[PDB]
């Protein structure tokens, strides 16, 4: 048996390594939107709320978790608040996490009263909300779900623990059945799985957004070729009528001009058509090709350009919230274990040391992610460095 203090160095080491890039790395990001305004929006102020909970980690969880390996002696209720902390960041994580999803759905399914629903002032009465939600799911064995009725006694002997005091170990102060059932299925899988389908409805959406631009474009320039082969006045009231649906489908200043002159085109080759007309309302369509192919084909594409860049952000929030439930859940499920099957051996010291680290590992790549998928926290993090460096 090698001393425990060799096996150990590396543990707090790595904890220590960790702790000090969570901490660097988060606090450029709340200074970037602090410091820009472009960065300030209702998106963002979550992004923030989560950074805080990322910095909390390495300044004090990470502490916290130093201090429990060793399993030293303390009051049992003290144990369970440095035991359960990580909990309460945890906790908002999800709810920060949560509540980017949404915001996110908002402002593709109803971009008109976007600016309507959420606020400056909303979103941040809704993370004190969450803040004060996610100490009490943390804090939930201080209230009496946790161990300390039951001590053991041979352990505390051990570590030459006085009166009263017991060895602060997470898995003899925390039970099980508030690990597993109402931590992890209700306070954290069944967050998970909304956010799953939060963001299925979020890019099936805007597929069907850009499959009605295509198809509103069909009905326009394909019906439009229709007349240019006609054969009875009638026919040709048909393929302008269907023009006429479609050009108030797409619409919902530059295009303002745009559709005006356009619709206003069609109308003046019903009434051509509508007293049988058939060769005099034909050229006045190919003044429609001009509209058609200068001054409202700019608007589709726009339209288009700024979908594409709307479920870009949909992708990046979406990979943190993948990352979030990767870092977390062999932590969880080595849990499951040790709750479901007592039969089995419990899981290696070495296995549950690195469930812990890959945990906290969470709280270092978010930083990452804003710089690798958002062109605007790249420059103002440049910007950071060289206005510091220097
Ligand atoms: C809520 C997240 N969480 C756990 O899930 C958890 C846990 N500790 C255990 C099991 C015991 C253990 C683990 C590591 C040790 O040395 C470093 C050790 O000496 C014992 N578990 C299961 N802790 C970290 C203290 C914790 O905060
Ligand atoms: C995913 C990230 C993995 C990080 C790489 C692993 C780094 C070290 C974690 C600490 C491992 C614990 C070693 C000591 C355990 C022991 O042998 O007693
Ligand atoms: C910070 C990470 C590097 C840690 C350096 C001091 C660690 C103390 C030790 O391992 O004995
Ligand atoms: C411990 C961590 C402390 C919090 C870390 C996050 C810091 C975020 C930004 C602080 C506000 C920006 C500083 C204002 C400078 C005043 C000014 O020049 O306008
Ligand atoms: C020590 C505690 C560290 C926690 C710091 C918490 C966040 C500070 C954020 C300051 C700047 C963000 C708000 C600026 C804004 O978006 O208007
Ligand atoms: C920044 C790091 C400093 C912030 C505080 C860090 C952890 C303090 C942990 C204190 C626990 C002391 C245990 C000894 C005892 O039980 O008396
Ligand atoms: C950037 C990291 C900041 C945190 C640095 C401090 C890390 C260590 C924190 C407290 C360790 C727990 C204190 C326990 C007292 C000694 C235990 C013993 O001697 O048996
Ligand atoms: C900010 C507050 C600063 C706290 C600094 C570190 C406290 C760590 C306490 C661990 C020392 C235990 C005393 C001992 O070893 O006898
Ligand atoms: C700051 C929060 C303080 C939480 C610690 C309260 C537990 C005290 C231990 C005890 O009285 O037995
Ligand atoms: C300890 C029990 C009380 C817990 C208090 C929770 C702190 C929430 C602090 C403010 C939340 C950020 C508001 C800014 C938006
Ligand atoms: C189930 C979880 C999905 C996690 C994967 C999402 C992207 C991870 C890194 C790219
Ligand atoms: C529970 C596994 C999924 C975890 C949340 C995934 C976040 C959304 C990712 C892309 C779909
Ligand atoms: C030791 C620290 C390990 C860091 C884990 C990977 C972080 C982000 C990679 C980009
Ligand atoms: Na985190």
């Amino acid at each position: 048996g090698a001393p425990p203090i060799m096996g150990s160095s590396v543990y707090i080491t790595v904890e220590l390594a960790i702790a000090v890039l969570a901490i660097l790395g988060n606090v450029l990001v709340c200074w970037a939107v602090w410091l820009n305004s472009n960065l300030q929006n209702v998106t963002n102020y979550f992004v923030v709320s989560l950074a805080a909970a990322d910095i909390l980690v390495g300044v004090l969880a990470i502490p916290f978790a130093i201090t429990i390996s060793t399993g030293f002696c303390a009051a049992c209720h003290g144990c369970l608040f440095i035991a359960c902390f990580v909990l309460v960041l945890a906790q908002s994580s999800i709810f920060s996490l949560l509540a980017i999803a949404i915001d996110r759905y908002i402002a593709i399914a109803i971009p008109l009263r976007y600016n309507g629903l959420v606020t400056g002032t909303r979103a941040a009465g809704i993370i004190a909300i969450c803040w004060v939600l996610s100490f009490a799911i943390g804090l939930t064995p201080m209230l009496g779900w946790n161990n300390c009725g039951q001590p053991k006694e041979g352990k505390a002997h051990s570590q030459g623990c006085g009166e009263g005091q017991v060895a602060c170990l997470f898995e003899d102060v925390v039970p099980m059945n508030y690990m597993v059932y109402f931590n992890f299925f209700a306070c954290v899988l069944v967050p998970l799985l909304l956010m799953l389908g939060v963001y299925l409805r979020i890019f099936a959406a805007a597929r069907r957004q850009l499959a009605d631009l295509e198809d509103n474009w069909e009905t326009l320039n394909d019906n439009l070729k229709v007349i240019e082969k006609a054969d009875n006045a009638a026919q040709v009231k048909d393929a302008l009528t269907k023009m006429r649906a479609a050009a108030l489908d797409a619409q919902k200043k530059d295009f303002r001009h745009g559709f005006d002159i356009l619709v206003g085109q069609i109308d003046d080759a019903l009434k051509l058509a509508n007293e049988g007309k058939v060769k005099e309302a034909q050229a006045a369509a190919e003044q429609l090709k001009t509209t058609r192919n200068a001054y409202i084909q700019k608007y589709l594409e726009r339209a288009r350009s700024t979908l594409q860049k709307e479920v870009h952000a949909a992708k990046s929030a979406a990979i943190i919230a993948g990352l979030f439930a990767l870092c977390w859940l062999p932590l969880h499920i080595i849990n499951c274990f040790t709750f479901f099957c007592p039969d089995c051996s419990h899981a290696p010291l070495w296995l549950m040391y690195l469930a812990i680290v890959l945990s906290h590992t969470n709280s270092v790549v978010n930083p990452f992610i804003y710089a690798y998928r958002i062109r605007e926290f790249r420059q103002t993090f440049r910007k950071i460095i060289r206005s510091h460096v220097l």
